[PDB]
């Protein structure tokens, strides 16, 4: 079982007040990441190709560049697990965080593609999640979900040993074209979104409601 709390140790940078400085610094940062993170480098190079193919079929937000696009395609890829881990366990040893640039671009990508829109999404896991009664909840790491409860419950993501999250999010982003699917109706949720209403039902169902945007514990850490 894993704990569900306010994710006090997760690198949750929202980059308030440093977007301009980051867009200028992140490119160098990305090189540093690659030098210390072979897996990321591979994931990114492949993601880059894919993005070249996807980019022409549609128009993106002003400022939304190849870094944002490549970062997002990559997240829907296999690099997601390690990245999520590194973020979730940031405070546990911030010295070995080699996703400084990745984190920023992915965070920025979602912020740029975002609107006021809220969604009813579902998320399945094969690991039991226990809410430790903090009063509110944040995933900490970025977290994928699906508009379809069917997907979330498929043998792909869920099992009796796990948990089914029924989430009401307003910072989540529908990123169909970016995914490798595109049939899982993925909605990407930033780890810093806060759910003011938490409710466990049965042994493996958790409802998260009253989403709200709050300040993060970290801000412009690498700016
Ligand atoms: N999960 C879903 O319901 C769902 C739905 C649609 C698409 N996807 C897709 O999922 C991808 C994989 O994302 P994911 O859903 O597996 O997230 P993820 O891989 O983090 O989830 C798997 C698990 O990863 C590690 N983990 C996650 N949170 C943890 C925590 N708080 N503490 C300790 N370990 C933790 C644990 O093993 C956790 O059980 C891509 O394929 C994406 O398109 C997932």
């Amino acid at each position: 079982p894993l704990m569900l709390d306010t994710a006090p140790n997760a690198f949750d940078d929202q980059y308030e007040g440093c977007v301009n400085k980051m867009e200028e610094k992140a490119p160098l940062l990305l090189q540093e990441d690659f030098n210390m993170n072979a897996k990321l480098k591979v994931a990114w190079e492949e993601a880059k190709k894919r993005w070249n193919n996807i980019k022409p079929s549609r128009s993106y937000p002003k400022g939304f560049n190849d870094f944002h696009g490549t970062a997002l395609v990559a997240y829907t890829g296999s690099i997601a697990v390690d990245f999520n881990r590194a973020v979730r366990e940031f405070k546990e040893n911030p010295g070995q965080f080699h996703y400084k640039a990745f984190h920023y671009y992915l965070t920025r990508a979602l912020q740029l593609l975002s609107n006021g829109d809220c969604h009813s999404v579902y998320r399945g896991t094969k690991t039991r999640f226990h809410y430790t009664g903090a009063g509110s909840v944040r995933f900490g790491q970025f977290t994928s979900s699906s508009l379809s409860k069917k997907v979330a419950q498929s043998q792909e993501f869920f099992s009796d040993h796990g948990t089914l999250f029924i989430i009401k999010t307003c910072l989540g982003v529908y990123i169909k074209e970016f995914s490798f699917r595109p049939d899982q109706e993925i909605v990407l949720i930033p780890g810093y979104e806060v759910y003011q209403k938490v409710r466990t039902q049965g042994y493996n169902e958790i409802f998260l409601d009253s989403p709200k945007r709050k300040k993060s514990n970290y801000n412009c850490l690498y700016s």
